[PDB]
């Protein structure tokens, strides 16, 4: 691991250093590969088990990779082993000293929220497949992970439908933030790979990265939510995207999206950061809005 070794970075979350030093080794010998998950941008993903074995996700580094690939992995295991959150995926361990280098992460066998939402939307097939309450409790879970985040001084820089994961398909489900490669990517330190649809005009305009950063990619993920999973700014390209947000422009209401939920992504999308709500606010909001008959007494639409 001469890359890692040599350079062996530092990484700091809640004023605590940690190093590759303090990463959970899993001997190789105890880790099988079930089945590919697909890829992501870089590296396979594969169901493992580690050894009643447990059961986990196995992220993989290319073994043909750059010296930053590397570095870029290693931060990834620190920050994902540092975090202790019931809205965050847990980390196993690692197996860093065999190639190809592995991270392993609980298994979430309800997969991506995008892919569940897209999925799981109500059809004639099964009409109450999903509920205004089904909804609003991945909103609350994830609000969690986001309030966890918040109060240690982390920003994730890319809270979106596509990096959070369901614990299973049914009810019981619990969603977690999932991934923090955005977040990697800063610590280490083009525009047509940043997720511009989740981010607010300060981030865009000028790199500027705050907890209302956050806040604002909330109120996406609220649409995205309660959109059972569309692309945000439906039809319009990342340029239109940027245009249409520093000009005052905001999405609509999804589909049958109560006022009271549509009202917590209105405030989430405030132009200045101070009068956007923290995650103790966005969660109050959320409760109110699962107490309330006329929320969750609310229709979602059902796709022909
Ligand atoms: C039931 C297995 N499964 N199936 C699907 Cl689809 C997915 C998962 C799965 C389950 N758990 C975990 N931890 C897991 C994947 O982690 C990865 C790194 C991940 C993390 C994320 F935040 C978002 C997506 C993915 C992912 N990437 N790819 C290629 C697929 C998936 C989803």
């Amino acid at each position: 691991s001469t890359i890692m070794t040599d350079y062996n970075p530092n990484y700091c979350f809640a004023g605590k250093t940690s190093s590759i030093s303090d990463l959970k080794e899993v001997p190789r010998k105890n880790i099988t590969l079930i089945r590919g998950l697909g890829h992501g941008a870089f590296g396979e993903v594969y169901e493992g088990q580690v050894s009643s074995p447990l059961q986990v996700a196995v992220k993989t580094l290319p073994e043909v990779c750059s010296e930053q690939d590397e570095l870029d992995f290693l931060m990834e295991a620190l920050i994902i082993s540092k975090f202790n959150h019931q809205n965050i995926v847990r980390c196993i361990g690692v197996s860093l000293q065999s190639l190809p280098r592995f991270i392993l992460m609980e298994l979430m066998a309800g997969r991506d929220l995008k892919s569940f939402l897209r999925e799981t939307r109500p059809r004639p097939s099964q009409p109450s497949s999903l509920a205004m309450l089904d909804l609003l409790h991945v909103a609350r879970d994830i609000a969690c992970g986001c309030q966890y985040l918040e109060e240690n001084h982390f920003i994730h820089r890319d809270i979106a439908a596509r990096n959070c994961l369901l614990t299973c398909p049914g009810p019981g489900r619990v969603a977690k933030i999932g991934d923090f490669g955005m977040a990697r990517d800063i610590y280490r330190a083009g525009c047509a790979m940043l997720p511009v649809k989740w981010m607010p005009p300060e981030a865009f305009m000028e790199g500027i990265f705050t907890s209302k950063t956050d806040t604002w990619s909330f109120g996406v993920l609220l649409w995205e939510i309660f959109s059972l999973g569309y692309m945000p700014y439906p039809s319009k390209s990342n340029q239109e995207v940027l245009e249409f947000v520093t000009s005052g422009g905001r999405m609509d209401p999804p589909k049958n999206c109560p006022g009271p939920v549509y009202r917590i992504m209105t405030q989430c999308w405030q132009h200045q950061p101070e009068d956007r709500p923290n995650f103790a606010i966005i969660l109050e909001r959320i409760e109110y809005c699962t107490q309330d008959p006329d929320v969750i007494n609310t229709a979602l639409p059902i796709e022909y």
